[PDB]
DNA sequence: TTTTTTTTTTTTTTTG
């Protein structure tokens, strides 16, 4: 499953060789006409998006600081 | 400012250039001992991080359909 | 690895 967040950029959720990934990732268009990962993009574990979600209103207080 | 997510993984909160970034990333430690960000990341910008968080609760039912 | 939005390539090819 794909849901974007930019014209070319993605959050992923899958299953990869029995775990569960969260992928926010940058994708691009390659000489074949095919869409490819990019470099830029990290791919969450189960903790590491709970802690994500866990800390959006400090994420948020951040941002509005700046 | 830092939030940590993970044992080597941090979203931080910084202006670059005059501009708001949310960044999603791994650090790692350099021959000197320096502790500096690494290749595995993404820099989100205001609008795809609320774009982000509006699909949370689509990306969390797509890890249960999985 | 050495971050770093947006880019029109900038020149990648996901996976704790």
């Amino acid at each position: 499953a794909m849901f974007q967040i930019g014209k070319m950029r993605y959050v992923s959720v899958r299953d990869f060789k029995g775990k569960v990934l969260i992928d926010i990732r940058e994708y691009w268009m390659d000489p074949e006409g095919e869409m490819k990962p990019g470099r830029k993009g990290i791919s969450l574990n189960p903790e590491q998006w709970s802690q994500l979600k866990e800390q959006i209103s400090d994420i948020d207080d951040a941002v509005r600081k700046l």
